[PDB]
C-alpha cells in the first residue's frame, strides 16, 4: 500500500506503535540513554500520525527501511558514539540498512541491571508506569538486540500484569518474586532457544532444519496431509531464515505470511488454530507456533504396510529419497506426539541407514524386513531415562534432588569449573520440577526443549574455556547425539581428586543470615570441592557427613552465641570427616 508508515500505525495501534519503535531502536542505538530514545519515539509517532491523517504527506510515502534508516542517521552522537557506524550512513539504499545490521553488538558492554526491591519497584510502578515499564523495556531491549521485538512486547505486557496483581496486595514480595523468577527463566529458555534455532541452521544445513521441522510440524498438525505438512515446512524455513539474518521488518512480514496462510486453510492444516487466527497481526503468529497438539485420526494403520512390507518401497527410494524419508517421519511423527523431536529423527536416521544398506543388496526384503526392531532399544532408552529420572525426583525435593544430580555429574567430569558444575547442576534441577509434573505423554517433548537449551548454555561457557573434551565432544556433536553423549559418560577414573586447601570447608556465621537460594549454593558448592576431594565418596559415607553439617547449622546459627560454634564444632568435622 500507498504508505507504509500509515498501514503499521492503523493496523497496529499507537499503544504497539511505540513498543517496538522504542525496542527496535533500543536494539541498535544500545549506546544513548532511554531519554533519547523517547524523544526519538515521539518525534516518529507524532511523524506517523501525518499519514495516518492524510497519508500523502510529504514523505509518507518512502519505505519503512528508508524511514529507519533516515533517522538514525541523523542521530548526533552517531560518529561521537557509534563510529564505524556512522560510516553506513554514506552508503545505501539495500546496502544501507545491511550495513547497519551488521553493527549490532551481539555481546553488549553494559552492567547486569539489579532487580531493587519489591517496594520501590511497586512505589515507582503505582508511579508512572510509562516510564517504570519503557525504560525496563528500553534496558531489556538494548542488552538483547536480535530479541524478536513482538515477542519481547508480549513479555513485557506480562511483566506488566504482574505488577498489577501484586502490587496492590497483601503480602507484596511473596506474590511477585515466584512470578518475575518464573519470567525471567521464560526468557532466557526463549532467548536461547532463538540463538539455537540459528547455529543448528548454519551449522548442521538446510537439510537438518526441513528435517526437525517436518517431524516438529506434523506431531503438532497430525490430521494434515504430507504435501501440507511439506508446503508449511519450506515456509518455516525460509521464516526461520531471514529472522536468523536478523532484519527484523523481513521476518516479521514473512512470519505474518505464512502466519495468514495457515489461517487462510486450516482445515487442511489444523483445528485447534481456531482461536488464535482470531487475534490481531501482531500475535498472529506467535499465538499459533505456541498452538496445542491437534488430535490424531486414531483409524491409522502402522507403517508396516508402506515402509516394510511393499514392494517398490526400494523404488519409491531412489525416485526422490527426502521425499521418502520425509513421509516416514511425517507418518512415524504424527502418530506420536509423546516423543522428543530428536528422537523420531535417529528413528529416521536409523532407517535410512538401513536401507542404503539394504536397497544396495542381494535381497532388500529380507534385508530391512525387520528395523522395526532396530527402533525399540532407541525409543527405550529416553522413556526409562525419563521414567527413573522423575521418580529419583519424587522422592527427594528439587533441591535434594539437584544435589543427587551434583555429585553424579562431577564424577563423571571433576575437571569442570565448581561454579559451572552448580550452575547446570541446579538448572538441571528445576528441568526435573518442570517436566516431571507432566504425565508420560508430554514429558519427553518438555525435555528435549529445556535440555535442549541447558545443555548448551553449558558448552559455551565451555567454549569461553575448555577443561574437558569428553564435555567438547558431546558439544562439537550433532544436535541429536549431543544429549546421550551426555546420558553416556562415566566418571573419570584418570583423576587424582583436589589438592586439600580448606579455607573452604569452614563456614562463619555468614551463612544464617543469608536467603534460601545463596545458602544451598554455598552448601552445594562445597558438596562439590568435597566430592572433588574424596571422588570414591560412598552413597553412605556422603549421606552420613552430610547429616552431620546439618544439624552442625541446625547447630551454630542457633544456641545463643554463634560465631565460633561454628569454629570449634566447625573443625569438629573438617578433619572430623574422613573416614
Ligand atoms: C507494555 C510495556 C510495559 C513495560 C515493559 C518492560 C517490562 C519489563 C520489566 C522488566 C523489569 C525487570 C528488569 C529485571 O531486573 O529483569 C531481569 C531481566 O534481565 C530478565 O529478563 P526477561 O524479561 O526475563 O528476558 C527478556 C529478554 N530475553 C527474552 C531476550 C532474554
Ligand atoms: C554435566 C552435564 C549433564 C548432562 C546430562 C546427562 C544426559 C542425561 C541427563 C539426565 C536428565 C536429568 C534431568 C531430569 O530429571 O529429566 C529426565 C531426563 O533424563 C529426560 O531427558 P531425555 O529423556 O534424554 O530427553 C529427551 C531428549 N532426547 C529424546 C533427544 C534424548
Ligand atoms: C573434609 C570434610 C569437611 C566436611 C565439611 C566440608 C563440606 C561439607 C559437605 C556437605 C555439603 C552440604 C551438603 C548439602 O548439599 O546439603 C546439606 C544440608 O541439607 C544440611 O541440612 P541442613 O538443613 O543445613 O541442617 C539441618 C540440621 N538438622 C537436619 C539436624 C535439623
Ligand atoms: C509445529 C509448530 C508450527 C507452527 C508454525 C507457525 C509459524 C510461525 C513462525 C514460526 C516461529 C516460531 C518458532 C517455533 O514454533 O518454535
Ligand atoms: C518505523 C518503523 C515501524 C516499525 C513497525 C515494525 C512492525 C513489525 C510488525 C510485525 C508484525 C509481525 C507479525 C508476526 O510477528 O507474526
Ligand atoms: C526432508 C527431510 C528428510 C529427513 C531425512 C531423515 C533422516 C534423519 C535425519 C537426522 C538428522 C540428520 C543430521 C545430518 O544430516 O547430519
Amino acid at each position: 500500500h500507498k504508505s507504509e508508515v500509515a498501514h503499521r500505525f492503523k493496523d497496529l495501534g499507537e499503544e504497539n506503535f511505540k513498543a517496538l519503535v522504542l525496542i527496535a531502536f533500543a536494539q541498535y542505538l544500545q549506546q544513548c540513554p532511554f531519554e533519547d530514545h523517547v524523544k526519538l519515539v515521539n518525534e516518529v509517532t507524532e511523524f506517523a500520525k501525518t499519514c495516518v491523517a492524510d497519508e500523502s504527506a510529504e514523505n509518507c510515502d518512502k519505505s519503512l527501511h528508508t524511514l529507519f534508516g533516515d533517522k538514525l542517521c541523523t542521530v548526533a552522537t552517531l560518529r561521537e558514539t557509534y563510529g564505524e557506524m556512522a560510516d553506513c550512513c554514506a552508503k545505501q539504499e539495500p546496502e544501507r540498512n545491511e550495513c547497519f545490521l551488521q553493527h549490532k553488538d551481539d555481546n553488549p558492554n553494559l552492567p547486569r541491571l539489579v532487580r531493587p526491591e519489591v517496594d520501590v519497584m511497586c512505589t515507582a510502578f503505582h508511579d508512572n508506569e510509562e516510564t517504570f515499564l519503557k525504560k525496563y523495556l528500553y534496558e531489556i531491549a538494548r542488552r538483547h538486540p536480535y530479541f524478536y521485538a513482538p515477542e519481547l512486547l508480549f513479555f513485557a505486557k506480562r511483566y506488566k500484569a504482574a505488577f498489577t496483581e501484586c502490587c496492590q496486595a497483601a503480602d507484596k514480595a511473596a506474590c511477585l518474586l515466584p512470578k518475575l523468577d518464573e519470567l525471567r527463566d521464560e526468557g532466557k529458555a526463549s532467548s536461547a532457544k532463538q540463538r539455537l534455532k540459528c547455529a543448528s541452521l548454519q551449522k548442521f544445513g538446510e537439510r537438518a532444519f526441513k528435517a526437525w521441522a517436518v517431524a516438529r510440524l506434523s506431531q503438532r498438525f497430525p490430521k494434515a496431509e504430507f504435501a501440507e505438512v511439506s508446503k508449511l515446512v519450506t515456509d518455516l524455513t525460509k521464516v526461520h531464515t531471514e529472522c536468523c539474518h536478523g532484519d527484523l521488518l523481513e521476518c516479521a512480514d514473512d512470519r505474518a505470511d505464512l502466519a495468514k496462510y495457515i489461517c487462510e486453510n486450516q482445515d487442511s492444516i489444523s483445528s485447534k488454530l481456531k482461536e488464535c487466527c482470531e487475534k490481531p497481526l501482531l500475535e498472529k503468529s506467535h499465538c499459533i507456533a505456541e498452538v496445542e497438539n491437534d488430535e490424531m485420526p486414531a483409524d491409522l494403520p502402522s507403517l508396516a504396510a508402506d515402509f516394510v512390507e511393499s514392494k517398490d518401497v526400494c523404488k519409491n527410494y531412489a525416485e526422490a529419497k527426502d521425499v521418502f524419508l520425509g513421509m516416514f517421519l511425517y507418518e512415524y511423527a504424527r502418530r506420536h506426539p509423546d516423543y522428543s523431536v530428536v528422537l523420531l529423527l535417529r528413528l529416521a536416521k536409523t532407517y535410512e541407514t538401513t536401507l542404503e544398506k539394504c536397497c544396495a543388496a542381494a535381497d532388500p526384503h529380507e534385508c530391512y524386513a525387520k528395523v522395526f526392531d532396530e527402533f525399540k532399544p532407541l525409543v527405550e532408552e529416553p522413556q526409562n531415562l525419563i521414567k527413573q529420572n522423575c521418580e529419583l525426583f519424587e522422592q527427594l525435593g528439587e533441591y535434594k534432588f539437584q544435589n543427587a544430580l551434583l555429585v553424579r555429574y562431577t564424577k563423571k567430569v571433576p575437571q569442570v569449573s565448581t561454579p559451572t558444575l552448580v550452575e547446570v547442576s541446579r538448572n538441571l534441577g528445576k528441568v526435573g520440577s518442570k517436566c516431571c509434573k507432566h504425565p508420560e505423554a508430554k514429558r519427553m517433548p518438555c525435555a528435549e526443549d529445556y535440555l535442549s537449551v541447558v545443555l548448551n548454555q553449558l558448552c559455551v561457557l565451555h567454549e569461553k574455556t575448555p577443561v574437558s573434551d569428553r564435555v567438547t565432544k558431546c558439544c562439537t556433536e550433532s544436535l541429536v547425539n549431543r544429549r546421550p553423549c551426555f546420558s553416556a559418560l562415566e566418571v573419570d577414573e584418570t583423576y587424582v581428586p583436589k589438592e586439600f586447601n580448606a579455607e573452604t570447608f569452614t563456614f562463619h556465621a555468614d551463612i544464617c543470615t543469608l536467603s534460601e537460594k545463596e545458602r544451598q549454593i554455598k552448601k552445594q558448592t562445597a558438596l562439590v570441592e568435597l566430592v572433588k576431594h574424596k571422588p570414591k565418596a560412598t552413597k553412605e559415607q556422603l549421606k552420613a557427613v552430610m547429616d552431620d553439617f546439618a544439624a552442625f547449622v541446625e547447630k551454630c546459627c542457633k544456641a545463643d552465641d554463634k560465631e565460633t560454634c561454628f569454629a570449634e564444632e566447625g573443625k569438629k568435622l573438617v578433619a572430623a570427616s574422613e573416614a
